[PDB]
């Protein structure tokens, strides 16, 4: 059956991905919790009591290896979460559990989400590159979490359902860098004011969470849900689904940058097609300008880390 | 349009029952957090992000009012996950729902269930407002144990094994009823040893977890388990049998968990607990002075 490993199951973030795999993994599924934390089997153990056709297993201590062995998919959410300095800390956190993957399962989808995923992709490919594994097409920066808050705010402006409304969001996962493409939204139309305002809270929608939780807490319920959207997504692709897209930063053909977000066709392979990003309006195309200088910083300071 | 206030929303048991009722409840329903963690309100916005049609919001301070206004369940989730301090978070929060919402439905997760159903009717009773078909201790994670237990013994689908448990939701109180299963029978050694695993499952978790936390996870799942199937049957759907903790007839004690036919004012029928086997018939008379004692205790501490 498919296996799917979480890299960082004790957290926030780490046990709602693990909660959503264990009740909508298709039946014959695998899942795999590692964390540094000793309640990690017990998280699993939790969860084991949940009927479902997934057999689930939880690992913890200094090595990920009986949690990677047979992994089809590494989901690797482990580090500190983002609260809107983030590279000082996880960046080793993530080249660390990389190596791991690199050695055990080089043949897996990798879904990095631990932040910044602008550079800690970048930090994943070098790894991998390094280690002599590296399959562009196999190399994820989740940044669902964009798309689906775009969804929701979309939906709640302009009186759609929101489980109808689908906006490609291209770029990055940070700040400036993250484009939503509201002009492609079916159906729908959006003053220019609409859009700057719309685009401003789509680029800084973590900072309502902080503010409202007062300064306690991050984003974990909808990371998590965000994260069991493109894992599920990229399941279902894997046992040979018809017509699977997520937008997801990859490595592609390096017009704008040289891991960029884009829509993604998934497939047996990982990545089947990469999607044209479409036509830009007037205030995309001057988004998309004005992020790439940022963006490429944040690859090259990923990339130096490594080599 | 269904409304559900979820009262301990930012617990572990909270924020997993709240991620799983945003996003499994029906559309147009509405989903309110409180707790006075002050964290709730921003746990709220946290789920309001996730593109479902299931309007949420999140409330703090002492007064659960604003999240009890207009609710139609009220699952109760407050406390530690031990007795003195849940008893009275419990007679608090539903003095609030008596307040603010005393028709709508009441599921108290918060342990131990065997006594925290009782305070909450004594101070539903003393506030005028008790409906004994609207009190419900869920009692559904010793349901979806029993049903994985069976099935990977029994080398069966989990989600199409469904074992009545009746009785209480603790230790030996707990008595699934394994010889009602269809399809499945059990050897006298399989029918000890099942119920022994299911009636301490829960330190399975707690001593797996290196003593670092409690079955969290997987009651949020039992419990959005309940609380979807009360409004679904509160919204009209016919046939939907769910066991937990009700007063009854008190055939076996005040409280007891039976099969329940719910409906739209919630119980619709106590169903019977059918033919028990040898083992099963010495188990529920084994556990009733137990259960009557758990009775007892939260009764006197409201009177």
């Amino acid at each position: 059956g498919m296996k799917v490993a979480v890299l960082g199951a004790a957290g926030g973030i780490g046990q709602a991905l693990a909660l959503l795999l264990k009740t909508q993994l298709p039946s014959g599924s695998e899942l795999s919790l590692y964390d540094i934390a000793p309640v990690t089997p017990g998280v699993a153990v939790d969860l084991s009591h949940i009927p479902t056709a997934v057999k689930i297993k939880g690992f913890s201590g200094e090595d990920a290896t009986p949690a990677l062995e047979g992994a089809d998919v590494v989901l690797i959410s482990a580090g500190v979460a983002r609260k809107p300095d983030l590279f000082n800390v996880n960046a080793g956190i993530v080249k660390n559990l990389v190596q791991q993957v690199a050695k055990t399962c080089p043949k897996a989808c990798i879904g990095i989400i631990t932040n910044p995923v602008n550079t800690t992709v970048a930090i994943a490919a070098e790894v991998l590159k390094k280690a002599g594994v590296y399959d562009k097409n196999k190399l994820f920066g989740v940044t669902t979490l964009d798309i689906i808050r775009s969804n929701t705010f979309v939906a709640e402006l302009k009186g759609k359902q929101p489980g109808e409304v689908e906006v490609p969001v291209i770029g990055g996962h940070s700040g400036v860098t993250i484009l939503p493409l509201l002009s492609q939204v079916p159906g729908v139309s959006f003053t220019e004011q609409e859009v700057a305002d719309l685009t401003k809270r789509i680029q800084n929608a973590g900072t309502e969470v902080v503010e409202a939780k007062a300064g306690g807490g991050s984003a974990t319920l909808s990371m998590g849900q965000a994260a069991a959207r493109f894992g599920l997504s990229l399941v279902r692709a894997l046992q040979g689904e018809q017509g699977v897209v997520e937008c997801a930063y990859v490595e592609g053909d390096g017009q704008y940058a040289r891991f960029f977000s884009q829509p993604l066709l998934l497939g047996k392979n990982g990545v089947e097609e990469r999607k044209s990003i479409g036509t830009l309006s007037a205030f995309e195309q001057n988004a998309l300008e004005g992020m790439l200088d940022t963006l490429k910083k944040d690859i090259a300071l990923g990339e130096e880390f490594v080599n």
